């Protein structure tokens, strides 16, 4: 599923990210947008053996199971399948604990390199939130 952008602010902000941790709904809405251009299905296989996963390509070599990652961890709990979902949630819950693991957004190279420091209100234009 290819969520619209407002569409997608909507559902971060029912789900409690706007300014979770500091961290403005713009803030989530731009890293969605870089990471996965707001397509909950997106997958990228990185060198390393692990992969990315969801609309906030999340990592399977330490937050879910996609079970041929070589030295995984589960932190999130979960099947990396979950966050291939059309429905948000898993990916937010795990974004939660990802975003509060010492690296702040940082954690996601995509929003450190394309909204770091930007005006990320943008990315919330003509939304009625």
């Amino acid at each position: 599923k290819v969520f619209g952008r407002c569409e997608l602010a909507a559902a971060m902000k029912r789900h409690g990210l706007d300014n979770y941790r500091g961290y403005s709904l713009g803030n989530w809405v731009c890293a969605a947008k870089f990471e996965s251009n707001f397509n909950t299905q997106a997958t990228n296989r990185n060198t390393d053996g692990s992969t990315d996963y969801g609309i906030l390509q999340i990592n399977s070599r330490w937050w879910c199971n996609d079970g041929r990652t070589p030295g995984s961890r589960n932190l999130c709990n979960i099947p990396c399948s979950a966050l291939l979902s059309s429905d948000i949630t898993a990916s937010v819950n795990c974004a939660k604990k990802i975003v509060s693991d010492g690296n702040g957004m940082n954690a996601w190279v995509a929003w450190r390199n394309r909204c770091k420091g930007t005006d990320v209100q943008a990315w919330i234009r003509g939304c009625r939130l």
